[PDB]
């Protein structure tokens, strides 16, 4: 089933001026993985700041860092 790749848009993985703490991997649809979202010791996040990844889509929508 899905389509394509079978894993969420791998894109939530990269941020600026911030990490994300990847648990899943990429196995089928990934129905698991946990990404712990984390902005500099700059920027206070101010959302998403967790988002459990499944059937190859993130939970919830990619937040965004708010300088201090």
């Amino acid at each position: 089933e899905a389509e394509f790749v079978r894993i969420c848009s791998k894109s939530y993985l990269t941020l600026e001026n911030g990490k994300v703490f990847l648990t899943g991997g990429d196995l089928p649809a990934l129905d698991g993985a946990r990404v712990e979202f984390r902005c500099d010791p700059d920027f206070h996040l101010v959302g998403s700041s967790r988002s459990v990844c499944s059937q190859g889509q993130w939970s919830t929508p990619k937040p965004h860092c708010q300088v201090n």
